[PDB]
């Protein structure tokens, strides 16, 4: 048979060989048909019927795709169908579909309920057809020395003007920044001038919105809406004006802010894939003790039978049809992976170390799994909690990774109680402190649907951030603080415990855009971040790139080192500071790591600190210069240095080979972290910078 869909796969990013593109046709400009046959076919054609005549397009393979295409669409409704001739001489038609291209127009069509001085009023377009109204345009003012600064989490450069994007939740699995995507975009941002002013704007939407800012137009920014699937709309814009502060402060009270955190958030975070069983784990943990290298917490990501991400590798138990299981169910061999899980946790809450363990929102249904996750799929298939298709029947996931796994409609309070619940006695009963809620990003689809009321148009970005609720929730209810380590988020993301983030290789560029990432998700009121510092993936960091990210990331909010799973093959890629030491050939760096977590120590009443202002003031912990210092322009030429909280400017040595590194001082008295060397402000200072010493001043007070 013929396949074609209008919208294709709904990659937000590639079109599919079974489409229309642009999916939403305009009349004026190229569409381009395609379809794939399921066998082999020597011939294709695609008629489309206009009003007053029919056209015959004979189409040509491309890399079963077929494909066709109209330079110049006219501005008429019409039918189209396919017709194939398979090679044993068969004949295919394909049903009928619409064709109702759209124009751009300056007619009072909807509303923009907007306030403020930046509006333009005459620069509304609104993309309509006989269908209905699919988007709209619309711009703002800005003038010459401002500058625009969210969008949520970047990782290209932290002032975005002269530059195009979006705010759409997506998976970019490494160089984010080189593609300019993210995992936590948000339809926000501030834009401040250089006599310390600000203002700012707000898209109260879920839906798709796409930014030129002062790109293409060098005085406007234009703001593009999807109004979504069942297309007279009113969209609203929140807007803001004062000091830096007052913005971020506007969009926080709209948004939601940042919850309430334990102190031991702030000491190291140990990770790595690789540590699959409780005496990998306790290797590890043993080891940071015998080296003077304390941690506060340790991540276990492969601890589960990777089937159901509920129970234990090699727990014995009798299986459930999919109800939830109690800590008496379980019984663990002792030549098992995980032995006495219980035992391990309570040990480590004695040595001061808490414990989260990774999860994701998504119901692995394959070929070759147990009968304990067939009957978890089956029942939440049957409880109805899974986000669906536009006929009714469950979505299946669209990625490469875990091909067709259900996704849990975590939308409404019953859903996220159904999911959560199969993970209750991993709090209650072992007493794990948090999780690791990694993906949310698997929604694809404009027309897919969501038990509370919205499609997919709204539903899939706002997924992530019902995710993290969903088990914070949990976590509350459990009488524990609501811990959830997460890399994708959107608006409603800062209520939602930490985040780090994402996937990256272990590379001097990658660091920087590390640093990009945690000022601009700062910016965006995203206050517990942090990032696998040197790097994730690939072969362990070398070891100067290693030494000056455990330095930098010393001075973050979230301190942690993790690695990326590598089935187990030579060498070790953990790391560890003992582990790059082995492979780099660099034994020192396990007495910087110590010289540093002994640092991070020391600063963390300060962090505790700090943190309490930043609830109250509504600014960020890992700080733009901007929040404080807006009115002095040479910050702008120095975006990678950060306040962390009111007292300390931060600027990380990011280029291998530095024996001295340059730091922009604002107006007041700086005093050198490690030297106690007091500068003057209001100019350029060069500090010496053996592997020891990261840049650091604190204001005299
Ligand atoms: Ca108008
Ligand atoms: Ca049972
Ligand atoms: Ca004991
Ligand atoms: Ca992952
Ligand atoms: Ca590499
Ligand atoms: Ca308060």
């Amino acid at each position: 048979m013929i396949t074609h869909r209008p919208r294709g796969i709904e990659h937000p990013y590639a079109r599919s060989l079974d489409q229309l593109y642009p999916a939403i046709p305009i009349a004026g400009q190229s569409l381009t048909i395609g379809a794939t046959t399921s066998g082999p076919c020597s011939r294709m054609r695609c008629f489309v019927l206009w009003p007053e005549h029919e056209q015959v397009f004979d189409m040509s393979p491309v890399n079963n795709g077929w494909q066709t295409s109209i330079p110049h669409l006219p501005d008429q409704d019409a039918t189209y169908y396919f017709e194939a001739l398979t090679l044993d001489g068969r004949t295919e038609t394909s049903e009928s579909f619409p064709l109702t291209p759209s124009h751009w127009s300056a007619e009072p069509v909807g509303h923009i309920d907007i306030d403020g001085d930046r509006f333009i009023p005459d620069s509304p377009l609104w993309l309509v057809s006989s269908a209905g109204t699919h988007r709209v345009k619309f711009a703002l003012r800005i003038e010459g020395d401002e500058h625009v600064v969210g969008f949520g989490e970047r990782y290209d450069q932290l002032d975005q003007r002269g530059l195009r994007l979006d705010s759409v939740v997506f998976e970019q699995y490494k160089a984010q920044g080189k593609h300019h995507r993210t995992y936590l975009p948000m339809p926000f941002a501030q834009v401040v001038n250089e006599a310390g002013r600000a203002w700012g704007f707000h898209v109260e939407t879920t839906r798709r919105t796409w930014y030129d800012v002062a790109a293409t137009v060098s005085d406007r920014i234009l703001i593009e809406v999807d109004l979504g699937f069942e297309a007279t709309p009113v969209v609203r814009v929140n807007t803001w004006s004062g000091s830096p502060t007052d913005v971020l402060n506007g969009f926080l009270d709209v948004a939601g802010r940042p919850a309430e955190m334990p102190e031991w958030i702030f000491g190291l975070w140990a990770s790595g894939n690789e540590w699959n069983t409780q005496s990998l784990v306790m290797e590890q943990m043993d080891r940071h003790r015998n080296e003077g290298i304390p941690v506060s917490v340790v991540v276990i990501e492969a601890w589960s039978d990777e089937e159901g991400f509920t129970i234990f590798r090699d727990a014995r138990y009798v299986p459930n049809q999919g109800q939830p299981h109690r800590g008496p169910d379980f019984t663990y061999p002792s030549d098992g992976a995980w032995p006495d899980p219980a035992g391990m946790i309570r040990e480590l809450h004695e040595r001061g170390i808490r414990v989260i363990l990774w999860q994701i929102p998504l119901q692995k249904t394959d070929d070759d799994l147990g009968p304990e996750a067939l009957a978890q799929g089956n029942a939440l298939i049957a409880s109805g909690h899974v986000v669906k298709e536009p006929d009714g029947t469950p979505y299946k996931n669209r990625g490469w990774w875990f091909p067709n796994a259900l996704m849990p409609d975590l939308s409404t309070e019953a859903g996220r109680q159904w999911w959560t619940e199969q993970r209750r006695y991993l709090v209650e009963d072992l007493d794990i402190d948090g999780f690791k809620t990694d993906g949310g990003e698997h929604a694809w689809g404009s027309d897919l649907r969501y038990e509370d009321g919205r499609r997919g148009d709204e539903g899939n970005n706002l997924y992530p951030v019902n995710y993290a609720r969903a088990y914070g929730d949990l976590l509350r209810s459990a009488g524990k603080y609501p811990v959830t380590f997460s890399r994708s988020g959107f608006t409603g993301s800062q209520a939602h415990g930490l985040y780090w983030a994402g996937d990256e290789d272990s590379t001097w560029e990658a660091f920087r855009s590390s640093i990009t990432a945690g000022i601009t998700a700062g910016a965006c009121g995203i206050l517990y971040w942090g990032w696998d510092l040197a790097g994730f993936s690939g072969p362990v960091p070398e070891a100067e790139l290693y030494a000056r990210a455990f330095a930098a990331a010393t001075f973050m909010p979230i301190m942690q080192y993790h690695s990326e799973f590598h089935h187990h093959e030579l060498p070790l890629r953990d790391r560890t500071p003992w582990n790059v030491a082995e492979q780099t050939g660099c034994g020192e760096l396990i007495d910087l790591a110590r010289h540093y977590t002994r640092v991070r120590e020391a600063l963390r009443p300060y962090l505790v600190a700090q943190t309490r202002q930043c609830l109250q003031t509504g600014k960020p912990l890992m700080r733009a210069m901007f929040y404080d210092h807006a009115d002095d322009p040479e910050i702008w030429a120095h975006p990678r240095q950060y306040m962390l909280g009111d007292e300390l400017l931060i600027n990380p040595v990011t280029a291998p080979g530095a024996t001295t590194w340059t730091t922009y001082l604002p107006e007041g008295q700086w005093e050198d972290y490690w030297s106690g060397e007091v500068s003057e402000g209001g100019h350029l200072v060069t500090r010496a910078v053996g592997w020891d010493i990261i840049p650091v001043y604190r204001r005299v007070g």
